[PDB]
């Protein structure tokens, strides 16, 4: 349906958010803990940046999980501010 287009691309450079006078910071995502161990493995991931959580999502696989994950920031939108 939407095709091969992970939101972790886009999603990728605000990792880094590039700007001035802000102070440098090198984020990783990374497989946090598996659960559901019984039946189906699921991963969950968790991205961190300034010391909170910019997106967080869970799947059966680490490319699913990270594409949610990716989207959940998207949608809580990044360096909030009104």
């Amino acid at each position: 349906g939407p095709g091969n287009d992970p939101i972790s691309q886009l999603q990728q450079c605000c990792l880094t958010l590039r700007t001035e006078g802000k102070e440098p910071d090198i984020p990783l995502y990374k497989t946090l803990q598996t659960v559901g161990p019984s039946h189906a493995r699921t991963y969950t991931v968790a991205v961190y940046f300034k010391g909170e959580r910019i997106g967080c999502g869970k799947g059966p696989s680490k490319k699913q999980a990270k594409m949610g994950a990716a989207m959940d920031a998207l949608e809580k939108y990044n360096f909030p501010q009104m």
